[PDB]
């Protein structure tokens, strides 16, 4: 037929013909392909692959540490096997499901802070069965994850995927985010980019402070319910204002941006069994708040009163001072949080960094999926190794998908 | 078990429990939408044996009607609307039957005043209708006639009748032309908070939100039984009028108007055992449903307050009567403008009188009239006004205007 392409600037949608022409076509650029989504379900992972997938996981958790419990191993195996074939599905060890967040974590191509893989804090809410339960559970990770500025990178793991009907979701992008609205004036405050999903919450009741700077609430879902709203306690929220280490005037600007970079709506799959529900975070990289929440057109779009207040040609592509302006946006963050004493890397060490993991990842186990564009910071590419890199992007097992929007493929009251 | 009474004007809701400690002998008048004045949804057509005798019956006030009556025709209709009732389930009116129910089911509306008026009336006829865009037409064709460029004209137009109860043709508004209100940021409320909840539907239903205090809300219309197709109505149909004093020249400064077609959109006509849940009507203003309910109530526009203060009055001093004086210059106000720019209207004195005349035809006519003293009584100089003096039955006949069940309430979403 034909391929659906996007340009997430303008979201004008193009449709490539031509590609059949092609020699005796890279899907590389695309942003939301099938190959990395795991969508819905109705009936349980049948037995003949979710057999299979699992003993691959079992084979590889026991193949990690020195020393191997051999017994134990066939044992698990034997009784995962067993414990599959009667009643379908099956359940992890608490020990098994760290090793699965980690290495998901190590399996993540699009993440560059994974020399932090090992690192990591796992928060077992397999047990959850409520909204009001997931709340807490989602509180008392922003909190530990928070940590008064000194970031902790940790993952709650929501119960797995029985049938299809009864899924543990979270519609946020991420846990902490700011509304966006389209004003009367033909305007919009905010975020633009949470502009649906801002609608989405005020149909829900929510109530819309209107501000550039307001926190969404949460979205949650258990079993197999409707979304319960729950507005995010403030004193969890820790923010940075945004201000310039030598120009006064850009304090006046009034930003700030949250300190959790806590992604929500992914799924972590292992062993054939996912997980739909597992926020989880990191700490920030300066540019992903600067270049990207700040300067995308789509987003805050900042740049030009950037430029303008600097004194710069705004009318003049060829001056450059777009990227004058970015990179005082980049100091400034970086500058702020610095300041405020709250965690977030550059994206210079943050590569460096990257580097030194791969090398490690491939004397250690052979290879390490990457994804060049995405590893590639949005600014500085080339001063950067990691755009020096050659490097490979596969799917590998345990892994964190994305999936559907909720709010699309949903059974209501 | 106990009755609910809720206050219209800061919307709170009692529960009445001594009325059990009553009397061997609780007048409900005083309720707004009682449910013997409502007609709700169904599942199932009209059983035969309640569709027949009430169909006869209807037959019979018609042709019962005519000076040297069409005993044959009549006999003949009887004969064959019996017939058609027994081979379709339900059964079609003749035109000039329809005619004649819209005008009876007005003569029997106990709220309206303008009833005096009842035999000078316009009905379309959409019964063959069957799409929500071809609803819109007619509601447009409608609007333009009625309004007759400020004469305005009754009329009403009368969609598709009720078959099972699943296949009804609705619409959302309350009436047709009606100024949208939004719950603003600043904590405030702009335009008619009246169409509050209603707005927020069509803002859902993807309504382009203008934000203003004067946005004509968009028609929600609903055919068969398939879902409402919203429809904006055409800014050159709907009339409006801005409100200026003819003496307090600051008074326009105030940038109010208002829509001149007073077009009841969600109510039901039953006749003869059947029922049109779709059948939008209009008569003309009457100065005091603008000036004083409009303009003037805690819940809508809200104005008093300050009309009160740029008329310089002791706005803090209750017993200065200053609301009393505000208001009645709102209502020249509102008069004066609709006059001036020669749109029809009527001042609630001039209405009152007319429809004492109408009670002496009607009783001496006919021998009754159903009255809601309650509703004909003007918000504003009562006892001035001779119906205040007049006592009244309020009873139901038929045909009858019916309220119903907001149908966002009860509605399907496929
Ligand atoms: C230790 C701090 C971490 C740093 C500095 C880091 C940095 C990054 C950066 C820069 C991105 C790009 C985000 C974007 O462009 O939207 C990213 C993406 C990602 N990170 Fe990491 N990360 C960290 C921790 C984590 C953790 C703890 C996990 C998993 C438990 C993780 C999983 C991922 C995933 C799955 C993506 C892809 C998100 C997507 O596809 O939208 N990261 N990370
Ligand atoms: C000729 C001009 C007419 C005048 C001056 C007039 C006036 C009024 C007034 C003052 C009310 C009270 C409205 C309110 O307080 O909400 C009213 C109610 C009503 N009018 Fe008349 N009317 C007229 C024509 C009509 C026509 C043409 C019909 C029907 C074909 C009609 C049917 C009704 C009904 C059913 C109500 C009750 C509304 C409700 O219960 O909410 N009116 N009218
Ligand atoms: C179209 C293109 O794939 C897309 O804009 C990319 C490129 N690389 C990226 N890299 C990161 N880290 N984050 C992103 O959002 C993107 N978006
Ligand atoms: C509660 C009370 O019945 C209610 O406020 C009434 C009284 N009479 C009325 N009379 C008219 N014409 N219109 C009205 O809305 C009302 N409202
Ligand atoms: N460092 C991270 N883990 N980031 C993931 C999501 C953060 C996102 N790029 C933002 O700017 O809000
Ligand atoms: N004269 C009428 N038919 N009025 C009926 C509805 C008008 C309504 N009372 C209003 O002020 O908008």
């Amino acid at each position: 037929q034909y391929v659906r392409i996007k340009n997430w600037g303008s979201g004008e949608i193009l449709h490539d013909t031509l590609h059949h022409k092609a020699t005796s076509s890279c899907l590389g650029s695309i942003m939301n392909p099938k190959s990395l989504t795991r969508g819905p379900r109705d009936k349980p992972t049948p037995l003949e692959e979710l057999l299979p997938h699992a003993i691959e996981f079992i084979n590889q958790y026991y193949g990690s540490f020195k020393e191997a419990k051999i017994e134990e191993h066939l044992a698990r195996l034997e009784a995962v096997t067993k414990e599959i074939e009667t009643t379908g599905t099956y359940q992890l060890t608490l020990d098994e499901l760290i090793f699965a967040t980690k290495m998901a974590w190590r399996n993540a191509p699009r993440c560059i802070g994974r020399i932090q893989w090992s690192n990591l804090q796992v928060f077992d809410a397999r047990n959850c069965s409520t909204a009001q339960e997931m709340f807490q559970h989602i509180c008392r990770h922003i909190l530990y994850a928070t940590n008064n500025g000194n970031i902790r990178s940790a993952i709650t793991v929501f119960p797995q995927r029985s049938d299809g009907k009864h899924d543990f979701r979270l519609w946020n992008s991420q846990l902490i985010r700011y509304a966006g609205y389209q004003m009367p004036d033909g305007t919009i405050r905010g975020d633009a980019a949470t502009l649906e999903f801002t609608q989405l919450c005020i149909d829900l009741g929510w109530k819309p402070r209107y501000g550039r700077f307001d926190v969404l609430p949460l979205v949650l879902q258990a079993d197999g319910q409707d979304p319960e709203v729950f507005e995010i306690p403030p004193d969890l929220v820790l923010e940075v204002t945004m201000e310039h280490p030598k120009y006064e005037w850009f304090q006046e600007l009034g930003l700030k941006w949250y300190a959790l970079p806590a992604v929500a709506n992914m799924l972590l799959e292992v062993g054939g069994l996912e997980f739909p529900a597992c926020p989880f975070n990191g700490w920030y990289m300066g540019t992903e708040i600067g270049v990207r929440d700040f300067c995308d057109t789509q987003r805050y779009n900042i740049l030009e009163e950037v430029g303008r207040r600097m004194g710069l040609e705004t009318h003049t592509l060829a001056s450059l001072w777009k990227d004058r302006a970015v990179t005082e946006i980049n100091v400034a963050v970086l500058h702020s949080f610095q300041k405020q004493n709250v965690t977030i890397m550059d994206h210079h060490t943050a590569s460096e960094s990257f580097m030194k993991h791969m090398q490690n990842e491939y004397r250690a186990r052979g290879g390490c999926p990457a994804d060049w564009i995405w590893l590639v910071p949005p600014v500085s590419g080339s001063i950067t190794p990691v755009f020096h890199q050659e490097m490979l992007n596969y799917v590998l097992s345990p892994f964190y998908y994305y999936q559907i929007e909720p709010w699309k493929t949903h059974i209501w009251q």
